[PDB]
């Protein structure tokens, strides 16, 4: 897989679609998309260990950090509550030890609770 | 290796399905429950894409690197289907790996897509 996608949903208004692409094995991963329903300002953005939505975002487990690897920084919401995301990350991967396929992406209430999340799935 | 899938759709169909594989060349155990179904048989399939941007529609075709065909599940008179399957064609590693793909339960028996979810790594 060179492309994966995540649909973020939660108990409140936060929702979005985030794409990840890694055209070269072990290469940088491009992350992009949009999230709406957020309070204006900065929000933590993290891959968590488990792609387990049995208890909503509360079952996603800890930040992904194999022996954080899953820490993607903050996303920024504007006055309309929309965060446009465009990130490059060379620590996460779509293969190998830092593989994020089948894990959970979470957008958090605070800047670095879990507002929305989804399982990271194969898109291509 | 353990994975889980939460099935959700536009109507009453919902469930939690677990998969476990003890060794890479071994059978995958599949177990869980689905509720909200019409009594009787329902197709049960892994689809190619873990893409839920258009609900179950964006999941694409049956996974077939079909490998994804898990047979039918059977719902009782209360609409509950118990899932207890062992499958040696799907895998949680290698080329038949289903992690990050979509599980779908279908309206019709195998001879619409009622609910689906992306298959994720579990504790």
């Amino acid at each position: 897989a060179t492309k994966v996608v995540c649909v973020l949903k939660g108990d409140g208004p936060v929702q979005g679609i985030i794409n990840f692409e890694q055209k070269e094995s072990n290469g940088p991963v491009k992350v992009w998309g949009s999230i709406k329903g957020l309070t204006e300002g900065l929000h933590g953005f993290h891959v968590h260990e488990f792609g387990d939505n049995t208890a909503g975002c509360t079952s996603a487990g800890p930040h992904f950090n194999p022996l954080h690897v899953g820490d993607l920084g903050n996303v920024t919401a504007d006055k309309d509550g929309v965060a446009d995301v465009s990130i490059e990350d060379s620590v996460i991967s779509l293969s190998g030890d830092h593989c994020i396929i089948g894990r959970t992406l979470v957008v958090h209430e605070k800047a670095d609770s879990r507002l929305a999340c989804g399982v990271i799935g194969i898109a291509q």
